[PDB]
């Protein structure tokens, strides 16, 4: 639908918390909970092909998939994984990742629009789940 858009973000909550599971240490958590009040997300979405490229300060990330075809990304903390996304209804999809080397925290993201005009994306991180919403520049 119409995910794309350039969103700007309003609210960020549990995020240190989500970094604290995935072993940041305390001084760069609270220098990452800062970065990101700046940060801003812009989508351009076609059918189920998304371009997604998340900004900070002094970082752009771009991630390109398409629902339902594994892609590769990274985790919040880094680490390199396999992606997969999926609809979970009309306007709500989830990305499980796996690690490509090594062991760590089961990690995994949701996007969702609301009705009201809302980006809502969770991180999760085992039992910690972190939820930021955005809204439209
Ligand atoms: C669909 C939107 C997605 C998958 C957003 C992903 C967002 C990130 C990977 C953000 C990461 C950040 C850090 C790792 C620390 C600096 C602040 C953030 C929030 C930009």
């Amino acid at each position: 639908p119409n995910f794309s858009g350039n969103w700007k973000i309003i609210r960020s909550e549990n995020f240190e918390e989500l970094l604290k599971v995935l072993g940041v240490n305390v001084m760069l958590r609270k220098i990452a909970v800062a970065a990101a009040s700046k940060y801003a997300v812009e989508i351009k979405q076609e059918g189920d092909t998304f371009y997604i490229k998340v900004s900070t300060t002094v970082y752009t990330t771009e991630i390109n998939f398409k629902v339902g075809e594994e892609f590769e990304e990274q985790t919040v903390d880094g680490r390199p994984c396999k992606s997969l996304v999926k609809w979970e209804s009309e306007n709500k999809m989830v990305c499980e990742q796996k690690l490509l080397k090594g062991e760590g925290p089961k990690t995994s993201w949701t996007k969702e629009l609301t009705n009201d005009g809302e980006l809502i994306l969770t991180m999760t991180a085992d039992d910690v789940v972190c939820t930021q919403v955005f809204v439209r520049e």
